């Protein structure tokens, strides 16, 4: 019935993916987002589009649910004074500025700790607080080439490529939503905040782990193998005669199950084959064999033979066939909310389940400066004459819908 | 460590995860000073551990990637006098996480109903493949399946070719990020309630939620997505280009940005030509501005690039390899490469933590643990056993100890 951080009031600076995505998740477990947002413009993803819903793009859309908007300027000295009152009644501060921007404006960890020694303040940058490189605004794209990860991420004996989603954003996002709890777990012992330090570089570099670990230890460097794998064959994603498959065998009872579901079975016995050590060194010739046999099926009848085999095997799936998968409705992945001018949507759902609460049931994306004024009168205790000021003079703005 | 307290000092962690995605969830938390039991089978432990070469000495470099901040306890798991084992650490642990197949650990006695019954307190995590429960949650967990399922492997790749997984095992990484995250949200929760809870974290509801966007276009406007390579749909430039030895990663997110890119490429004439005045234009006539700017990247080293573009003030970056990952100074000063210093094996480095705290420090981590390293400190340290039930359960096989303490 109650999520595990309602009480929890979140003041969210962020914008674009990695920060939003974090504050997004934090909203689903029950924490009241305070989303800051630029009057007039507001966060740059909304004027990404089309695809256009109404007046609010699907970029915006689909990582904002579960939160609140407050148009203010913070580079005006009467948005900084409201940001830092509201720091002060709030538990956590999120931005991901470039080190010291925030600093220059009067709203880094020194000023808002100041008035706010209780505070969580997570930063999410691209190379961190600090460094040669620290300056340099954070892209997934170039994270992700800095990284090492479009290095071993294309096809073997092509040009690098990115993966589909921005997941080095969303991997420090999940990591700045982790780090935000413990944030909050250590406070509650100690009864102080803390700051948090999160960036591109570093999540992606550790997301690199075992691979990295073999250069580190072994001197190894790593290549690209499209969907196959370097130690291990055969593994990867086979074109069929209307899409694709991923099969892979692990060791050779694994093998001898693939070859006799594709009617191969004189390759078991093969002296090229018969080990995964010699499968990988004769790589080549095997895959060529198993892929003339694969592209002359269909993928549902695939499908079908592999049922029960008990190794690993897929569909490569679009759009179209993910959605009508019933374990993908099933999981609640179709997240419907109603929202007050646009009407019905649908986004990504959240990915984690708990017994004890449910959070299929979201707020709606915010419009811009939606709850300007509530904020102001209920959360900061504003009266009705200093608002109609701050609004005259474009500090903040309050949309038509509350 | 008088002044260095993490945050999770005094929590328990019992942990039965195998493979990457678990122990990377685990690991996160033994860096923020969970106390982390891994739990495994005599003999063979983690499955990782025989995932080799490459190898130093007897461990995997596999394993030791992502198992930092544990003690291992050899215990066999289907012997009776096992599972009295088992429950009597999550009697007095915080916390229990698995990732077998749904409904394999009820079956053998350590459900979470069989748990939650003598440990009401327990957060229990459960990482599958597709969920606990549904049409298709028998099966197994694996990263490039859920990828190939879930949808990425669709988006990802070149422009008009075959389908990429990404290099590494993301849809693993991010699944365990989830539950590391998931954890702790239980752990504050048990504050409020004193009561523990289950959790479900699964490969493909990560990696469909990792859609955002994407998802939202076809779910909204049932518009299906495509392969773009490195470049991207609504923006032009912006994506890698080919050097004469390498690979340079470069955009231009307004006008003005796509102006000083063009000055530095030696290509004005770019600023005012019609079809490239705007970023709607760019998009409309991305494959003959590509081509131009192509030409122009493969005409000069990385290097030279890369110090024409100081200051620009635009998205760059080249694409490293591993080498140039761990040759780049900024990559260094965050502390990312991790020494060790393993009992048996000697002096060895990983990727460190991603997350810097101000009030802590975790430059410094305890070796991944060899298997059962940990068996007779963890039974007479933590339940309470005497030296003769421990040499008991040594001599009938029900739990094995390492050389090595
Ligand atoms: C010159 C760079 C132009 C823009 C920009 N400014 C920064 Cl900063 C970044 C950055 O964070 O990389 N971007 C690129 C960028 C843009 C959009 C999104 C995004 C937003 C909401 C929901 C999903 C996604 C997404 N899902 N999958 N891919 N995108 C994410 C990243
Ligand atoms: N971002």
């Amino acid at each position: 019935n109650i999520k595990p951080l309602e009480g929890v009031k979140i003041l969210d600076l962020t914008r674009v993916l990695a920060g939003p995505f974090a504050t997004m998740n934090l909203g689903d477990l029950g924490a009241e987002v305070i989303k800051v947002e630029r009057p007039g413009a507001g966060d740059d993803t909304r004027t990404w589009g089309p695809p256009f819903v109404g007046t609010e793009s699907t970029y915006y859309l689909s990582v904002n649910r579960n939160k609140k908007s407050i148009a203010v300027n913070i580079k005006d000295p009467k948005g900084v004074k409201i940001i830092k009152e509201l720091a002060a009644v709030c538990d956590v501060f999120v931005e991901n500025y470039v080190p010291g921007k925030l600093s220059a404006m009067g709203l880094g960890y020194e000023d808002i700790d100041e008035i706010a020694p209780h505070i969580i303040y997570c930063s999410i940058t691209g190379y961190g607080q600090t460094g040669p490189i620290s300056q340099r605004a954070g892209y997934d794209a170039v994270a992700s080439a800095v990284s090492g990860l479009m290095h071993i991420t294309g096809p073997e004996n092509g040009d690098p490529v990115r993966p589909g989603v921005a997941m080095t954003d969303l991997a420090t996002g999940l990591y700045a939503y982790g780090a935000i709890m413990a944030g909050l777990i250590q406070k509650y012992k100690t009864g102080k905040g803390l700051f948090i330090d999160c960036n591109l570089l570093s999540s992606q570099v550790a997301c690199l782990s075992h691979i990295a670990a073999n250069y580190l230890i072994g001197a190894a460097e790593a290549k690209r193998w499209g969907t196959a794998h370097g130690s291990i064959v055969p593994y990867q994603a086979f074109k069929t005669k209307d899409g694709y498959i991923v099969v892979g065998a692990g060791n050779n009872q694994q093998f001898a199950t693939v070859c006799k579901i594709l009617d191969l079975p004189e390759l078991i016995d093969n002296s090229k084959y018969k080990t995964n050590h010699l499968r990988v060194h004769n790589r080549k010739e095997l895959i060529k064999i198993l892929s003339e046999r694969f592209e002359e099926e269909l993928t549902s009848k695939w499908l079908y033979l592999f049922e029960g085999s008990g190794v690993p095997y897929g569909p490569i799936n679009n759009m179209k066939n993910v959605f009508a998968e019933p374990q993908v409705l099933h999981n609640g992945l179709v997240m419907e909310m109603e929202h007050p001018t646009v009407g019905k949507i649908s986004v990504p759902g959240p990915a984690v389940r708990y017994s004890k609460f449910k959070m299929s049931e979201a707020r709606p994306p915010p419009l811009l400066g939606q709850h300007t004024t509530h904020i102001l009168k209920e959360v900061l205790r504003y009266d009705d004459r200093a608002i109609g000021e701050l609004l005259s003079a474009g500090v903040v703005d309050q949309h038509e819908t509350h």
